């Protein structure tokens, strides 16, 4: 097992990885900004290093500082969690080059799946269902591009090859708007990503968001740990997630899971990963791979028994997968509510000090958060401050548990989405199950 790792993150996931390390006897190093000295996991870590000032760009995105910190402390591995540097191929490359274990995929793999055009092609080659699309970048020839649109069928959606998740992409319904939209999406991507490559895909009107969890060693073994539904979302941001996805049959699960597992073998995937699919009319369509742990991992954990973070550390230590596919069983149901520090009336992030905190408890209730009474939420980072996960023998039990658990939660001194969460749990369509990626905004206005 790894002697000592650096937790290249903050917030709830940093604490999450800390417990995992602790349970395994692994020494922890907390690298933090100057504004994050009072994080729970930083106060718990065996060792702390300040890697720079408050802004993420000079701290948590500061590669040289992170590696110096891993160097000074005598660490052997670096867990990047999610966001920040987790999908930065050059970070992963430099870690390995510096001689550390990178807790995640090889640099090439991140690069392959971090370019949506190259990602979709590797998925197509491995036999992963994708959205009908241009099967390459778009040219400057507008006769071609109007015919590609015809070949697939409007509506189509111009997307950025560098971007993703609503970032630099727009819907086109006729020929007249295609001319303007392509060159606009080209420039928008040239803005934040320094990549002007764009492609075309069929625009699905009303899809659900179903994604598959995978684990893989570096060594020709790969498994899938069922799926999650994450359709309930706001401006392309997940607000609620659940496992398994309502309506998905054991036949379909086996089908898509086997393909995802196979894809891991074809691309040489290592560590945890998720294949994100839009799900419509009984069909799946790949849209991007997150080559990293996800925020919503705990739902999969509850229903499968698998400590995903601990498997990540085991795979990193070079241990082959101890768990065979036929050992992984879906049992019960889990829902996760993202707890955000935000104005319920404006959705603007609401930082500040927490004057009274009370977490929910009881059978089936899992609370993942770094927050405590007296803790100050800084304005510099993501608004998500906690994750509440409720498991039960079935979906209705899990939902009823979430309802009661959200009414026990107290976070005073800052504004929270808690009461939106309460309102989403009570939604009569969410209770039937299977609402699509537009549902939440339709319910709101
Ligand atoms: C993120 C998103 C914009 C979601 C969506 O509506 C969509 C779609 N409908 N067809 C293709 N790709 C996508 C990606
Ligand atoms: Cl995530």
């Amino acid at each position: 097992m790894l002697d000592k790792i650096v937790i290249a993150n903050r917030g709830e996931i940093a604490l999450r990885i800390l417990r995992a390390c602790k349970e395994l006897g692994i020494k922890t190093v907390a690298v933090h900004s100057s504004a994050d000295r009072d994080l729970k996991h930083v106060l718990l870590a065996d060792e702390t290093v300040c890697i720079g000032p408050a802004p993420s760009v000079k701290s948590y995105l500061n590669i040289p500082a992170i590696i110096s910190a891993a160097e000074i402390t005598g660490a052997v591995a670096i867990h990047p969690g999610y966001g920040f540097l987790s999908e930065n191929a050059n970070f992963a490359e430099q870690v390995e080059r510096s001689g550390f274990i990178f807790i995640g995929p090889k640099a090439e793999t991140i690069r392959l799946m971090g370019d949506k055009v190259s990602a979709i092609a590797a998925m197509k080659k491995a036999g992963v269902p994708c959205v009908p699309g241009s099967d390459g970048p778009l040219g400057d020839d507008m006769d071609k591009n109007r015919a590609i649109a015809k070949r697939i069928g409007y509506p189509v959606i111009i997307k950025a090859s560098g971007g993703g998740g609503g970032r630099g992409m727009r819907v086109v319904r006729g020929d007249a708007e295609l001319a303007q939209s392509i060159s606009m999406t080209r420039a928008e991507a040239k803005a934040a990503f320094s990549n002007d490559m764009v492609y075309m895909e069929k625009y699905l009107e009303n899809p659900r968001h179903v994604e598959i969890q995978v684990l893989a060693d570096g060594q020709g073994n790969a498994i899938y740990l069922a799926e999650r539904d994450c359709s309930m979302q706001r401006r392309h941001q997940k607000v609620v997630e659940e496992a398994p996805a309502p309506g998905i049959t054991p036949e379909l699960r086996r089908y898509i899971g086997e393909r995802c597992a196979k894809a891991c073998v074809d691309i040489g995937y290592r560590g945890a990963g998720t294949f994100e699919f839009l799900f419509e009319n009984g069909e799946f369509y790949f849209i991007e791979m997150n080559t990293r742990i996800q925020v919503e991992h705990p739902v999969t954990e509850m229903i499968t028994g698998v400590d995903l973070i601990k498997e990540q550390l085991r795979i990193a230590a070079g241990q082959p997968l101890s768990i065979k596919q036929e050992e992984v069983h879906v049992r019960g149901h889990a829902v996760e509510c993202r707890i955000n520090a935000e104005d319920p009336n404006t959705f603007l992030p609401s930082p500040g000090k927490i004057t009274r905190f009370h977490a929910p408890g009881g059978f089936g209730v899992r609370w993942e958060s770094h927050i405590y009474a007296g803790y100050t939420v800084p304005p510099y980072y993501d608004s998500m401050i906690g994750k509440l996960i409720c498991y039960g023998e079935n979906r209705d039990v899990a939902i009823a548990r979430m309802k009661n658990a959200l009414q026990e939660l107290i976070i005073d001194g800052i504004k929270t989405n808690v009461d939106l969460q309460i309102r989403i749990m009570n939604d009569e369509n969410f209770q039937h199950g299977g609402t699509n990626i537009h549902y939440l905004e339709k319910k709101l206005g």
